[PDB]
């Protein structure tokens, strides 16, 4: 039983302040997510989800996917679902969060200068060498363990080259990709994995058969990061309801524009109570994934993957 | 308790044959679906579903929608869902089905010549005036009741004008509708109802508040009918399962080309067993629906509404 979400390592550097970083039970699931749903919601505006790919016969298999927790009226910066290393400091208000968390983000985005800055600010603590030093280092080491696990370019890092993943279908078919793939490559191993687990391809080619799961992108990748935006026009309606919203800062005053329905819909809903429902979620679709026939795809372990 | 399934009236004209028309339980649901799911599947390759549209503050708003039962290899009449009056007799192999249901289809598509042809052929028999005539007429009258119920141009037909529905968003912006709507308007009241009932709009404007439920279409209406296709590229993958497939005629020899997955996927199922799943269905989307601010949209009755 191991808690595998990165931000679960967040403890206060002040040993006198008891702090328990909260996470979903899915943190103990040994899978490709190295972030637990509670964190994912709270920091990347996403919710975990599974896409059960079915066959025409009785066979099937499951693939992970996430969905937006981004509203219809959000704009600009608010659409940056996963920021790049050049703007995550503007997207995440690092000053408003715990230094253990700050540290983690800088490790995720490889900002060693900031990592060292944190160290330098804390080394003057009167009880630094006594307890703070140890605590900080522990958090660091744990985070690094995970980062190295996901990073395909580390010592003895196993990497699968049997699967391709492109975020540019028009050049993906030629097995080359485009700017979005260059950008993808510029992310840390963790972040690349995160994107791979959250964003499903529009197309999936297994062997030769091409499965178009969706004929329409729901998100894009650009120089600002993974962006929760519609590439062809008006944003999709997305009701950001409660039960996946938490007032993690009881004293922080926060306002919101809320869409409210009026009229008595209960009777209508009762007349339609006997039919199967289709969810109004907005899952992440983008790109072209290719699985070669020789790939042991159904393996239940974790392994970094990369495009040759 | 009233069975409102069109085709429930199907019974053999030969009185010695106790033919039963097996409509599903939803035939007794008083709503816009004047066809039961079994027949909807059987004849139109669709499955009944609901879009539980939610606001951002505890209100639910269900809406009907159908699901496609067409794969990604089918084409032409194999992909046409609801054929026009000019080709339904080519799409539906009427010569291999019961005369009672042939009659119904001709009533649906206003083919009076065929209606009369059926009548005439049945006139010349042993119990025409004794039993068959009555049975035929009963079926006819029942069907007509349904057709008139849905037809907005009938005597004292209750018609709502609190909703506009276009199957051409570009032109719908100016409330035009284009050729798509012109084609739509050539369908019977029943068929126009069915199409609106099954096909959800990409856009929904309620009192100027525009929502977007899907950024790309999944349905196309043209001169051949309602077609299960896409605006561009290859067709969407759609795993048609045996749970929807029904062997109506066991003597009819039929070959299917289906896919098969190999490998043990149960481990992945276990791995992801604690996550919420998003379906791989392909719902019917096409159009721009506009709701008048002074509507009575939430009524639980049936009104054959229509564009003015």
């Amino acid at each position: 039983r191991v808690n595998r979400c990165i931000f679960a390592s967040i403890v206060s550097f002040d040993a006198c302040i008891t702090y328990k970083s909260p996470c979903s039970p899915d943190a103990y699931h040994d899978d490709g997510w190295f972030i637990c749903n509670n964190h994912l919601i709270k920091r990347f505006k996403m919710s975990k989800m599974v896409l059960p790919i079915f066959d025409e016969d009785d066979n099937q298999f499951k693939m992970t996917i996430a969905r937006h927790l981004v509203g219809n009226k959000e704009r600009g910066i608010k659409r940056i679902l996963i920021p790049s290393a050049t703007n995550y400091q503007d997207v995440f208000n690092l000053n408003s969060m715990m230094q253990a968390e700050q540290l983690i983000f800088h490790l995720i985005y490889n900002n060693e200068n900031a990592v060292n800055t944190i160290c330098d600010n804390l080394k003057y603590t009167e009880g630094f060498t006594s307890n703070t030093q140890r605590v900080i280092h522990s958090v660091y080491a744990t985070t690094k363990s995970i980062l190295d696990t996901t990073n395909p370019n580390t010592f003895c890092s196993r990497v699968s080259r049997d699967e391709l993943r492109f975020f540019d279908v028009t050049n993906a078919r030629a097995l080359r990709g485009g700017a979005g793939d260059q950008l993808f490559n510029n992310y840390s191993g963790f972040l690349q994995n995160l994107i791979r687990r959250a964003v499903a391809p529009e197309y999936l080619q297994i062997d030769t058969e091409e499965l178009r799961f969706r004929n329409c992108a729901t998100c894009i990748i650009d120089e600002t990061g993974l962006v929760a935006s519609v590439p062809d026009g008006p944003e999709l309606y997305n009701p950001i309801r409660s039960s996946d919203i938490m007032r993690s800062q009881p004293n922080r005053l926060q306002i919101r524009n809320v869409l409210k329905f009026e009229g008595d819909t209960r009777e209508l809903d009762r007349t339609l109570s006997g039919y199967e429902e289709y969810p109004t979620y907005v899952p992440l679709f983008l790109g072209y994934q290719i699985i070669n026939s020789e790939n042991n795809f159904l393996r239940n372990d974790f392994i970094p993957r990369a495009n040759p």
